[PDB]
């Protein structure tokens, strides 16, 4: 049927056969391992049928790569960049060009995740330990974290730590912070059920010991600095915490909240060396007083030894972690931003302490100058001491300095009272100085104003106390040696430029960099989050078109892009629920029943949202315990909000009556919350919202190509049905509300799309592969989990699978027996898996002493093949100490991972030869073979003598 | 002023440009036991040449806005789409080879691969290459790459004329003009005849041919079957020379199919930018029985000490570094970047992908040709690959405006026709978009349904090829992105580079490579550009060249700058034939004498002997200088006949000549010209100027002292500057004209596009205006303060072998190698794979002395760095004492078995005299978690030249 036209001149690529892995040659051979004769009897066999979908995806034609960019092009060149002054927690800054290069555009650093593996691992590792050495410096606390969300989101997650720490109820908020992270604080509390107020400080009222917490900021929303030593004071004598917003670049030259009794230090790292990306991705900072690390939200990087005593890098009190304590974690966040914690980093070690100085203080003289100028004009500043920051009441109309200010394309914060704010940062020169003196009808020049001319530096403000005084701060400041730096810290990394990375529940694709350019184009990277709307029309479009395709893949009515993560979009999503059960008179139902299988943030994200669990069992089989949930409907029937299912689930399989377990939830008054972060296996083939869904969060950095940049950033936009969409979160500075009917749930994230600038990857995947492609991708990713659970079923137990034998995208590797028969626990597996140039699927998750595997579409049957060759020999491996065939206390299992040193040592007293420690098959060859840099890691070690920032040199 | 005390400049690119801060020159000064960098200067260069007043610059550009600052200025080009064609053709270049290879430092910084152990990754690709070149043309062994078409066809040429000695050399006029003005530029100058001649007017019975190039397809778009008159010229004694193009040749039968000897073009539409002119790879193959002739580099295998199949560059005494004026070119940089582009490009698609993209774009032809006769156009070809000639039904004028309301470029023919050359790009829309250009009132659409699924054109024609390429499993494994990701990975991790640390090549100023300076040359208004639109499409372009140029005058004393010479190999040939064209003009041709010192680069007197030069060589002094007395005596010999001296200042010996003034005005006495070799002027910039003591004429290489990055060995820019007297004498180029007044008496033309590769000059410009005057003159001086530092502290331990006048060197030295062959059986090259155990690239191993090394760190590497080279030699000289003193066995110890590769140091074989962490971790910042490894043993250089293999191996 095609045209002669498409016959003669055929579409110039498909970047579907770029993406996907296995070509014809490779699918019909491990079809023929499968014993099938098709794809198609495949999916049959898979996908129950009554779920699958009665018509194809309604989808654009697919874009050819070679035209993606500039049909991107003519969204983003919609966007007008100008100069935004406007503030709020985001401050432009010059983004080094070489980490930008050499980091941000590296695959070696961002196709990685989270740092699991620590032996292939410690480049990003050491980095994040940067990171946190940097903000402990800069805050003058204790330990921080190596990154959350955003400054709104850690606000909140200093709420709670408030709570958990002292149980109290109540939570004071200076009206001066930030309004989105004040948006985002009421939301956290009003579903957890803690009351605020929002007070001043000297209309706090501390003295009823029922004050769990106080926040305010330093520098304020308006920019004044102010002493807040006697609050904290109060504070601590009643018992309460007090937590402090903040900017590190201020704190370079302002005495930082450790000095004066701050107990938590949080706030955005964006301004040190990110791109205002339209909202993010940034990693935000959380520091805190190191008698509150026990309760310390997110990953920590900790430094132990390894198994010969060397000084090296871990994830550190794990146990806090969603994925080990579920509801009872310090959080629900899993992915964070860890990318760009690391950018912050490299601009730190970059600039030191004396660059940062010098940005410091050249930003502050700058707001100096202006703040003369218009003094000198008639307009009067209503703070006298500041950072970066005025407020300013105009002496002329302001219509008439807004009228100018557009005339140069200049952006101000508006405030309620008819004043304006003006945040100057590291990019304002001289010339943009003398704009801003026009703009206020100053007729004179900024060297003039200088001339006739103090804060901070002349105040008792001033910092008097050193930072980054580590030689990692102080080492790297030529680009010959920054560069070597950063490649010295990647190559220590086993990233996807080396192997397949098969992690259970990761979804480790291809991350393309047609997919990648856009991101740091400027017209996306280079916006402010709050400018007016005409300035973001291109973003208008790409959020109407992702949202579009990301509607019909789901089967949704509606998504909002808001959350900046998976966890979340599970609470925003049950947020929503709580929300809709609330307006129409139905508040009392709470219950959220959560099968065991569900992934960790799903109880964590019910907790956060002020849910009352009811855990439901699984079955042998490894699906929801129809028996069990039964009961728990009707025990909780009166009370139950919701259900949350992983559809497939953690356990590697289909459930074949979904649809029923959602009826059996509707029918008792539930909404059903399907955690769409499997959709990998889902997509072109079976939508969420036609079996009975009622929302669904997805993992962009998963299933629609967003890089795994070593443990972030993400997206979780969440879809909905109709019914859900009048209670969407929205944000107090741009208006999200589509209808007159609109009942907001809140605010969650720090900005109204979370991390824009990073969703032209998903909407660059999606319009590339089209319907055809993305079903293909989907078809190829079972395929390929079910081919490598084939070859692999004789030699190790496949713990679940469907009702017809097979699994989806991922499955479980049952290592359990080999426990009990030669010692070997699913530890040494994947210390070893190391020595054959893999890093480890995903380890003792969800199943204590299992590995879940999955290799996704991007693979081909080669890469495959070396991965399950590895596992037969190791099967092999286990095989000889089962039989006495080698000493069961030294052998390559229990030694693992041979590290360089290890292996090139004079001194070799191992019953095994070097070549079956390093090279233990043909494929793996000294040409191409990843060293894993350290032995062992010692887990025990590191937590019983926790050390969080960066020892001595 | 006060805003600048309360509002300092944001960065200073030369602190992160320069690697030694203020405490470490304080240090390295400590350790000359001087008291500040004048005092060193002032010991170094002599007072007499040195600048009057200090360079007169603009304020240097702070570097967070360097990149705003150009955008300026490359925003004033346009991005129209060309369908010119003449070499040139908008293609698809993969986002994964652009981003994982041409901006990846782990790519880019390393330079030529003369430590095979430690480059074994380029080496492979450009094996690839020559592999994917060879299976297309079908010929025999093809080089590892040329400068650009038109230097391709001159090469070819001379090739020719070395193997029969004929002075004549038939050139088919529908070769490219562009190709046509290189080849007789060459040929004036080396003083072989060119007759322009389509294949029935050319006569080969005279037997006085050398050889004669045509092209397939030709400048017209013409397939043209050339077998009999590659038969005639065979008959005769005559070669056959085949300018042509990979991409037509994925679906034409190949010139090695119908007896062609030598085929060679451009590589640039194999996923290569068009760069306004570029950098590219040219291809040149050849038939085995002429490889001995090859000009360039070549790819080799051969086998390692274990007897592994392993890579080097093959038969190297062809090149100009071993032969001099002898070499079978001058070339040195070459394309070695882009030509690991093409073969990335031919990887990732494979046979099947470009067959795929080549049929795509002849059907996008054949349908616009079937739609432009149906409108009563008039085709003057029927069979065409990519390209049509039309004489329009209608007025030009009426085309051309309908043309230019689309934004798209024709070629525009003297005779009033119409040339079109689509490519890969080339889409539905655009078609259409040409059918109404033609006024054709049908679409794309339409006119398929016409054509039918009838097969015509070149599937259609005898011209079809049947022949295979691209079989090797290396074009047939990574057509994922996942793998050819994996592939350029494993390649670039096989390559030591400047992402791991200092490589002290002297003569190749291994500098920073700078991110801001780099980004720039991948954007579209730099890369997206046709060479040859009209001139009002590349106004951007045009105000970068006169800034660089304006301040590469200011920079070195010359009155105007010419960017044509794409190397610096090129800049010298270009500077001397301008030198003969001006002798010409005044009525003294007969002076062809060019005087070349032995210390000159090679480079000097291969450009000689390729502008037709008689070359007498000048003896060096004990000192290492100029010898005066020899100087005056071939002065004196050569009086009447002397055309030019070529002088390289401060020399390749490492130093600054004390009467460098007094050797310029003994030549201008005696009738001659001044070169100066510009490569050394990382020694120069900010401090003195060529043009201020008797200089007529320098190249610079950019990809040396201004920053264009060494690509593995390519690509360059050599732009001369001259003194207004041999101005009007500058190359020009016959498709855009580069006369700035009546006056102009061309050379000729000496690259294949007007400014050479002009998307890579941004890189220099960047540099310039972020350093500024004071910027350029502390790189220089710090430049010299690192060389003079590590000269110190070997000097006790290694024979320093040339220092100036008041005992220092300028930004490069020897170590005099050659006592410890007496002393320990211990040659250069055992030092040189030594270097690889502790981390380090060799330096500049055997030249321009046999036997010694030559040292030069840049501004660009800190004291902590220059400290871990020099401790590791110091390391070395005891292992060589060792030797010495009978401490260790003289034929099994770490030097003579270096390098040491991971399966050497892992065996469970261990048999030698010494540990295995003396072996690989021998000094204590060699550290297994940075260790970088050479992945074989030492290269057997004399096993690959006995057993030549220049393409992939099964
Ligand atoms: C099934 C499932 N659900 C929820 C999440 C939460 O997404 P965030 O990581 O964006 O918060 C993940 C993340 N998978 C990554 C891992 O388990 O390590 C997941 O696999
Ligand atoms: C002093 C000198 N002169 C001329 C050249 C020739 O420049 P091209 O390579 O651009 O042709 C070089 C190249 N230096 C590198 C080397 O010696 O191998 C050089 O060092």
């Amino acid at each position: 049927a095609s045209r002669l036209l498409e016959r003669l001149l055929p579409r110039h690529d498909d970047f579907a056969r770029r993406h996907i892995g296995p070509g014809d040659k490779d699918q019909r051979e491990m079809l023929q391992t499968l014993g099938l004769a098709s794809i198609d009897e495949l999916i049959e066999k898979t996908v129950p049928a009554n779920i699958r979908l009665k018509r194809p995806l309604k989808m654009e034609d697919p874009v050819c790569e070679n035209e993606i960019l500039a049909t991107l092009h003519a969204i983003s060149s919609k966007n007008q960049i100008w100069r935004s002054y406007i503030g709020m927690g985001y401050y432009n800054c010059s983004v080094p060009q070489t980490i930008l290069r050499n980091l941000l555009e590296n695959s070696g650093w961002i196709t990685q995740y989270t740092p699991y593996q620590p032996e292939v691992s410690q480049g990003r590792l050491e980095s994040l330990l940067n990171y946190q050495t940097m903000v402990c410096d800069i805050t003058g606390l204790d330990m921080a974290n190596a990154s959350l969300l955003d400054e709104g989101t850690a606000a909140a997650e200093a709420l709670q730590l408030c709570y958990r720490h002292n149980k109290r109820r109540k939570f004071l908020v200076d009206p001066r912070c930030h309004p989105q992270t004040i948006a985002v604080v009421q939301t956290r509390a009003k579903y957890t059920g803690v009351l605020t107020e929002l007070k001043l400080p000297c209309e706090m009222d501390f003295s009823g010991k029922d004050v769990s917490g106080v926040l305010f900021q330093y520098p304020d929303t308006e920019g004044k600095v102010e002493d807040f030593t006697e609050l904290v004071e109060r504070a601590h004598q009643s018992g309460s915490l007090a937590c402090c917003a903040t900017d590190l670049l201020a704190l370079c030259i302002l005495r930082p909240p450790g000095e004066f009794g701050v107990d938590i230090a949080l706030g955005s790292s964006q301004r040190f060396g990110v791109p205002l990306g339209y909202g993010g991705p940034h990693a935000a900072f959380f520091a805190v007083r190191e008698s509150l690390v026990r309760m310390m939200p997110g990953r920590m990087v900790g430094v132990t030894r390894d198994a010969t005593g060397k000084e090296v890098y871990r994830l550190a009190l794990q146990t806090r972690e969603q994925h080990i304590r579920r509801d009872k974690a310090t959080s629900n966040i899993c992915t964070a931003q860890a990318l760009l914690a690391n950018m912050a980093a490299m601009f730190a070690i970059y600039h030191g302490s004396h660059g940062l100085e010098h940005i410091a203080r050249r930003v502050h003289n700058a707001t100096l100058i202006l703040s003369e100028g218009l003094k000198r004009a008639g307009h009067q500043l209503q703070h006298d001491l500041f950072f970066d920051t005025l407020k300013i009441q105009c002496g002329c109309s302001v219509k008439e300095v807004l009228g100018r200010a557009a005339q140069r394309q200049i952006n101000f914060r508006l405030f309620e009272d008819g004043t304006l704010g003006i945040s100057l940062d590291e990019t304002v020169n001289e010339k943009d100085l003398d704009d801003l003196l026009w703009i206020f009808g100053c007729e004179s020049s900024a060297e003039l104003v200088a001339e006739s001319m103090r804060g901070i530096p002349g105040s008792v403000f001033k910092r008097t106390s050193p930072f980054l005084t580590h030689q990692v701060f102080n080492s790297y400041h030529s680009e010959t040696n920054i560069v070597r730096y950063m490649k010295k810290l990647e190559n220590k990394d086993i990233s996807l430029v080396h192997s397949m990375i098969p992690l259970g529940s990761c979804t480790m694709k291809l991350n393309s960099s047609s997919e990648l350019a856009p991101i740091t184009w400027k017209e996306f990277a280079n916006i402010h989050p709050f400018v007016p709307l005409d300035q973001a029309q291109g973003y208008q479009q790409l959020f109407r078109e992702l949202e579009k395709d990301l509607c019909e893949l789901t089967g949704y009515d509606q998504v909002c892009f808001q959350p900046n993560s998976g966890a979340q979009g599970e609470y925003a999503g049950l947020a929503t629920i709580r929300a809709y059960l609330n307006q129409k008179g139905e508040g009392h139902r709470t219950v959220c029943l959560i099968p065991k299988s569900a992934h960790g943030t799903n109880p964590a994200s019910a907790h956060m949202a002020g849910m009352k669990i009811q855990p439901v069992e699984v079955d042998k089989y490894g699906n929801i315990d129809a028996v069990h949930l039964k009961a728990m409907v009707d025990k909780h029937k009166e009370n139950l909000a919701a259900i949350m299912i992983t559809y497939p689930s953690t356990n590697g399989v289909f459930e074949e009556n979904i649809s029923d377990v959602c009826d059996l939830i509707h029918q008792h008054g539930g909404q059903v919350y399907l955690d769409g972060a499997n959709m990998n296996a889902q997509v072109g083939i079976c939508r969420p919202g036609d079996f009975g869904s009622d929302v669904s969060h997805l993992n962009l950095h998963k299933t629609f190509c967003i890089p795994h940049g070593g443990g972030g950033p993400g997206m979780g936009p969440i879809g909905v049905k109709k019914h859900l969409a009048p209670f969407l979160p929205n944000h107090p500075v741009i208006s999200l509300k589509r209808n007159e009917d609109a009942c907001p749930v809140g605010t969650v994230s720090a900005a109204p799309w979370g991390s824009s600038s990073i969703l032209p990857i998903s909407w660059a995947y999606i319009k590339m592969m089209g319907g055809k492609g993305l079903k293909q991708a989907t078809e190829t990713a079972i395929l390929n989990a079910n081919y490598m659970a084939k070859r692999l079923e004789t030699h190790y137990r496949i713990l679940f699978r469907g009702a017809r034998g097979y699994v989806g995208h991922e499955f479980i590797l049952d290592t359990r027996p080999f426990k009990k028969s030669a010692n070997i626990e699913a530890v040494d597996v994947a210390k070893r898996l190391q020595d054959y140039g893999f890093h480890a699927p995903t380890m003792s998750w969800p199943v204590a002493g299992t590995l879940m595997v999955e290799p996704t579409e991007s693979e081909d049957k080669a890469e495959l093949d070396r991965f399950c060759d590895a596992m037969i020999s190791i099967r092999q491996e286990i095989a000889d100490i089962e039989e006495g065939r080698i000493d069961p206390r030294v052998n390559p299992l229990k030694m693992s991972p041979h590290s360089l040193t290890c292996v090139t040592s004079s001194h070799w007293d191992r019953p095994y030869s070097r070549e079956v420690a390093a090279f233990p098959l043909p494929f793996v060859k000294p040409e191409n073979k990843f060293w894993p840099t350290i032995a062992r890691i010692d887990d025990i070690y590191g937590d019983q003598h926790l050390v969080c920032t960066c020892p001595p040199m």
